[PDB]
C-alpha cells in the first residue's frame, strides 16, 4: 500500500490530476473535512488525514472517530495517544517521527517498539534511510524537503515511500 510516491495535499481548491494511489491530506477543517474526503475518495484514492492539522478538531477517541465518519481510511498524527487510540479502534494510523538528532531518534525508536508502531513517517526525508536501517521490519515513509528527483530515487532505495506535494515527483 505504502510504496513509491504518496500525494501530499495542503489545499483542496486547486488540485489537478493526482497520479498517486495514496493521498495524505495534510490540512483541512472540521466543517469541510467530509467534503474534502468525498472529492478524494471519488477519485479512487486511499486517504490518510493528518488529524493534528484539521482546524477545529481536538485530540483523542472522539476526534479520531469523527475523522473516520468523515470518510478517511486512516489517520496521521505526532501524538502517541492518538495513535494508540486509533489502533485500539481498528483504524489505520501513521505515527510521525521528527528525526532531528541522535537522542530524538533513540527516543522515537523506543516509543515505536513500546507502542508496536508498524508504519512511521520520518521527517525530514534525507534522514529517513538512516532511521529505517534501525527499525528493520517496519514501514518507513519519508517526508519533508525532498527537493529533487535524484534525492527521491535515492531515498526510495531504503524506505517504502515518500510523501510529497510535488507534482513533478508524482509523475516520476
Amino acid at each position: 500500500m505504502f510504496k513509491g510516491i504518496i500525494a501530499a495535499l495542503w489545499d483542496m481548491d486547486s488540485i489537478g490530476e493526482i497520479e498517486p494511489d495514496v493521498v495524505f491530506l495534510l490540512k483541512s477543517d472540521i466543517l469541510n473535512l467530509k467534503f474534502h474526503l468525498k472529492i478524494l475518495k471519488d477519485r479512487g484514492k486511499t486517504v490518510f488525514v493528518d488529524m493534528d492539522f484539521v482546524n477545529g478538531l481536538g485530540e483523542g477517541e472522539e476526534a479520531i472517530l469523527f475523522v473516520k465518519k468523515a470518510g478517511a481510511d486512516g489517520i496521521i498524527t505526532i501524538k502517541p495517544k492518538n495513535y494508540v487510540v486509533a489502533k485500539k479502534n481498528g483504524i489505520p494510523a501513521v505515527l510521525r517521527f521528527f528525526a532531528l538528532d541522535s537522542k530524538a531518534v533513540e527516543r522515537g525508536i523506543e516509543q515505536i517498539e513500546t507502542l508496536g508502531v508498524d508504519v512511521v513517517e520520518v521527517l525530514p526525508g534525507a534522514v529517513a534511510p538512516k532511521v529505517a536501517r534501525k527499525i528493520p521490519g517496519r514501514t518507513v515513509i519519508a517526508a519533508g524537503l525532498v527537493e529533487t528527483e535524484e534525492e527521491a530515487r535515492e531515498i526510495l532505495k531504503h524506505v517504502s515511500a515518500i510523501s510529497t506535494s510535488s507534482r513533478i515527483l508524482w509523475k516520476m
